[PDB]
């Protein structure tokens, strides 16, 4: 029997889908699991990572983040405001990174990708740091498919957690470049209704969302600094069976606070 469990089986069963979620107390250690090692598609969650993966580059690389990247109209994808707005003038890699966490924008996530090397870079780059769960295999918009038993673009609500946890609070990033990608991941602009929505007012969060839309596939992770507390990383992931069936933002919300509830 697992009585923990219970409310996180009954929230999914009312969505008609599967949730996922992982959550650690960095503090104590202590943690809160529901499918926590099954696959969930990544969809715009991918996009935190892929800015890790810069910054990391960044690193070794004098003034990579500062350089302006002049891409052409054939750059640009739908739902790209960021870069579709700064088209006549460029961006530097840094505000590419911002635009792909903060907005989502898919132009900017396409440009860094092919940076890294393309979908298999960030996946190596993410090995590198001791990830073996996520696969990250096409580009926007193909990688948003969410096909039920397809392995392409997933990865686990506990692996998502562990390799945040590395690269906000650990030590796979130097501290300038961890500080940075809080620092994007905090200004997030696109997640006000899922895990921002179950933390008290007074907390910092920092999250990427993530919406395939199809199978009701839809996802959020965030670093919590509770107010005189260890950060708290947690990820919430949901898919559902049918094509057609609508993700819920309140499922996500709801699920993060029987995590946050449940932890030590």
């Amino acid at each position: 029997t697992n009585l923990v469990a219970e409310p996180f089986a009954k929230l999914e069963q009312d969505f008609g889908g599967s949730i996922g979620v992982y959550a650690m107390d960095t503090g104590s250690g202590a943690t809160v699991s529901y499918r926590a090692e099954e696959r969930f598609p990544l969809c715009s969650s991918f996009k935190g990572f892929l800015a890790a993966a810069v910054l990391a580059r960044s690193q070794q690389q004098a003034g990579l983040l500062d350089t302006p990247i002049r891409y052409g109209k054939n750059a640009l994808v739908p739902w790209s405001p960021i870069s579709e707005k700064y088209l006549t003038t460029g961006m530097t890699v840094a505000e590419l990174s911002a635009a792909a966490v903060q907005y989502s924008d898919n132009a900017a996530a396409n440009l860094l990708l092919k940076e890294l090397g393309g979908p298999a870079g960030l996946t190596a780059f993410m090995r590198s740091i001791g990830d073996t769960t996520f696969r990250l295999d096409r580009w926007e918009l193909e990688l948003n498919s969410a096909i039920p038993g397809d392995a392409r673009d997933t990865s686990s609500p506990r692996a998502v957690t562990e390799s945040l946890q590395k690269l906000t609070l650990g030590s796979a990033l130097a501290a300038p470049q961890r500080q940075q990608f809080v620092d994007w991941l905090k200004g997030n602009t696109t997640g006000n209704h899922r895990i921002r929505a179950a933390v008290p007012a007074d907390w910092a969060v920092g999250d990427k969302t993530g919406t395939c839309g199809v199978y009701g596939t839809a996802n959020d992770y965030a670093v919590v600094w509770p107010t005189g507390r260890a950060p708290i990383v947690l990820a919430v992931y949901t898919r559902a069976p049918n094509k057609d069936d609508k993700h819920s933002e309140a499922v996500i919300a709801a699920a993060a606070r029987l995590a946050l509830e449940g932890l030590g």
